[PDB]
């Protein structure tokens, strides 16, 4: 039909985004982190409506780049530090072109063993950082979210029995990343059941209170079946006692997760891979790579140090799907069927890039975190609420003449300043219920001045709003 | 750097293989549509190793190409007829590459409000197509074993308790798919809490049957709270009586989901959309886009009647997050917080395409099962197992001098000879306890030929191979 793209049409289609957007991305230090939609921006969408004849290609690609993916909050930029950032590596984005091309059917080893044999052989490698030397096993599953509900699965399944897992409860902390509760709902675990220990000053879950917890539940009649560690919270960026929950998990026999979503990727640095020291002690681990990996969205991996156990758990045997079976298929280890070659863009990185190019970048974060610290210190009335922690720090500006509430109400208008400002991206969050400003950076190509300048201008702002609010 | 890419060689890198495959990708249809990888392939990957400086990318290109990409049962062919084929179209991946490139953050409005308008655009307007018309809602999952999970939580956190839960049961078939089931036990449900239906000679699911399971388990004490029906098995693509269904449910207060993976494309064709009557009636649907609505995997949709149960299944409110907030968060109707555009590259398609062409895109997919039903019934010893059925049909070679262990062996050979061909890609499955082969053909660049000429060369395979015994 006069809708249909040919080949020729396509192609130009394409390097016309393609030129179009390496010039846009290539100015990138020099553009506001942020992009705000205006108020009748919406209104705009919802009038293209879904046509039943085709539109020019062109137009169609001009206006999706003008009128939807102009407007947002750019994770790529390397002064965004909110939340988790993601600074993609462009070799990542060249996997996505060249693994979307082909549309290879991933998830399945008979359709497609060379690309099978890629996805194993990083999960392989990756088991190999963790600790895992005996008989591993992995999935690249679209989110950590989707690496906790799967490895958690296998636990649910490994320690309880059909007829008493309603008796199961599971044991995370106050500092726990929410999709791990939420998972853990998911899979039959109710609220009722699941166990939230305080953590110490350094955010690092109590294993003295996580114990008398187990004792407890174990006393009521409850089966506790595992403990989730985390290696790199969400908020802070701390570790949980990974050695002693892993004694305390063997002790009553229960299965330990690490959620390393985040934090995993150190284990890539030469410098700080000590401080993820016990990980092979788990039974599962989470870790993402469009995270801390530099993918892009979404690339995230589960592993098990014993891959029968995920084949327990996800493992079919239908009339269809016999002519496609010692060698396991992806859809046999959870939790879905039908999957992209997620893995593949992963291993185009660590090739074109090198491990030890990616755990220097990885390392990069870490100083970009102390920079901004530093920076903090010799400003006054600027209280540091978690010290520069894996790449990661949070902090508030409190006067002293001024009580709880104003304080919060002071750090949030310096966020909603600085966000407007469009030089940096800094948004707030709550510790020790105080309203506080918080810092992750990790894109390689940030600088000292990028932190530094940053400071200077949330100071600025401080003390801009502090005047004007009296 | 010395293994960073500059914008001139990433751009570059990229035109390189976006020119080199669109060259090889235009011939597709004098191509062997499984080539096979030798025995000596898989060493010679594992030798490769992960580096710790990195190489030329152009080098690394050219090796996935060569070594990895190239072994495949390329499901992209006009004649791959097994399994669910994925026919995706150009602009599918044109729209990767722009949702890839600017790597925006979806499931979430506040960071991206204007992608989430877009794909809240594209699920209104499904959800239209559907039948729901009250407040509808929707998430782009992954697949559509995601989009089963998600709406099968809302239905167990829907009609059961943190206090009762343990006691639901689950209602199927034996034509159901294997996900579903593998869902349920997800979730909680037990195999002993699931009960698995017996289906007529359509693969209907008997509701006579299902009543009687549904009074039975109610009077043990348990709860029934979920039936699931198909709207286009993955086996002979047949559609369970929606209504008959519907009709039972609400008399015993249960939640109706209709996986649609694959037949729910059907109502977007004009001739076909009648026989999806019904699916309005159902509380939850899932649909892939990247089957019948030609996108890349992945991009499923799970749609929900209520959004109000999406939210109350998946929604979380933690410290941080807090500024990022009515008008939902993709996150907060589940099951996954960090998630791509998917709803993108689909809305893409839509626009550039028009929804009349995909309808008939779709259409084409019932005339070429058709084609090869319409081939077989000349054809001696040729017994049609399953009609032609929306784009699929199920068929055996059965010669009356043969054994009923050497009529299955026999068609296992013929699908393996094909299969060696490389003149096109069908496997084998099992029906009323004999194995059969299966065709599933809706790619829209497929002929009546290809149709022709594949029966054609089945039938020599058969009288071949029965020559032999
Ligand atoms: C009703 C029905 N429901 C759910 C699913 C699962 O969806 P995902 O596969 O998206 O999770 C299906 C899927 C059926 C298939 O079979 C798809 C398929 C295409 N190529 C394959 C290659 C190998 C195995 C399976 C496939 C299906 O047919
Ligand atoms: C330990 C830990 N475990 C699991 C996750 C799961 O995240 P995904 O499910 O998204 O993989 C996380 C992630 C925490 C985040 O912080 C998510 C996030 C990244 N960028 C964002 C932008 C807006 C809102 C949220 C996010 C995490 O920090
Ligand atoms: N690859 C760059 C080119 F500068 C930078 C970059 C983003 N994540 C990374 C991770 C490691 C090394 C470099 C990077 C890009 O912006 O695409
Ligand atoms: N778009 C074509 C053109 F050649 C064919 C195609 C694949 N899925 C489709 C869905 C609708 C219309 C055409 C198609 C391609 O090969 O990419």
């Amino acid at each position: 039909t006069e809708y249909i793209l040919n080949s020729t049409q396509l192609e130009e289609a394409i390097k016309s985004f393609v030129h179009d957007f390496c010039a846009e991305k290539h100015e990138i230090h020099d553009q506001p982190v942020v992009v705000e939609a205006k108020e009748h921006q919406e209104d705009k969408i919802k009038q293209i409506k879904i046509p039943e004849k085709g539109r020019p290609v062109n137009e169609v690609v001009s206006e999706m780049m003008n009128e939807v993916y102009r407007y947002r909050g750019d994770a790529n930029h390397p002064r965004f530090f909110s939340f988790v950032p993601g600074p993609a590596s462009s070799v990542s984005w060249l996997g996505d072109i060249m693994t979307s091309a082909y549309n290879i059917h991933a998830g399945g080893s008979k359709l497609a063993p060379m690309v099978n044999c890629i996805e194993q052989e990083v999960l392989k490698w990756l088991a190999k950082q963790v600790g895992f030397t005996e008989n591993p096993g992995g999935v690249f599953v679209s989110g950590g979210s989707m690496a906790n509900i799967t490895a958690l699965t296998a636990a649910r399944d490994n320690k309880l029995t059909d007829i008493n897992l309603h008796l199961g409860t599971a044991y995370i902390s106050d500092q726990t990343h929410s999709s791990v509760a939420k998972g853990l709902r998911i899979i039959g675990i109710t609220d009722s059941r699941i166990r939230r220990i305080p953590t110490n000053s350094h955010f690092q879950m109590d294993t003295t209170k996580l114990e008398e917890a187990i004792e407890t539940d174990k006393k009521s009649g409850y089966i506790p079946f595992v403990v989730i560690g985390t290696a790199g919270t969400t908020n802070t960026g701390s570790i949980d006692p990974l050695t002693e929950i892993s004694a305390l998990c063997k002790k009553h026999d229960m299965w330990f997760h690490i959620d390393g979503a985040y934090g995993a990727s150190v284990l890539l640095s030469p410098k700080y891979k000590s401080l993820l020291t016990g990980t092979g002690l788990a039974d599962s681990i989470s870790w993402d790579a469009h995270k801390w990996l530099f993918q892009t969205y979404g690339c995230a991996m589960v592993l098990v140090k014993d891959i029968r156990n995920l084949f327990h758990s996800f493992h079919v045997n239908p009339e269809y799907l016999k002519d496609l079976e010692d060698n396991v298929n992806t859809w046999d280890i959870g939790m879905e069927l039908t999957r992209p070659a997620r893995g593949l863009k992963l291993w185009l990185t660590l090739q074109v890039l090198g491990s030890d190019l990616i755990g220097s970048a990885i390392e990069h974060g870490f100083q970009l975190a102390v920079w901004a610290e530093e920076a903090l210190n010799p400003k006054k009335d600027w209280e540091i609420v978690s010290p520069a922690q894996m790449a990661m720090i949070n902090f508030r500006y409190a006067p002293k003449d001024l009580t709880k509430e104003e304080q919060d109400i002071l750090n949030e208008k310096i966020s909603h300043r600085i966000l407007e400002s469009g030089y940096a991206a800094i948004f707030t969050t709550v510790l020790n219920g105080k309203t506080v400003l918080r810092i992750c950076a990790i894109h390689p190509e940030a600088t000292q001045e990028d932190m530094q300048h940053t400071i200077d201008l949330l100071d600025q702002y401080g003390r801009e709003i502090y005047t004007e609010m009296k």
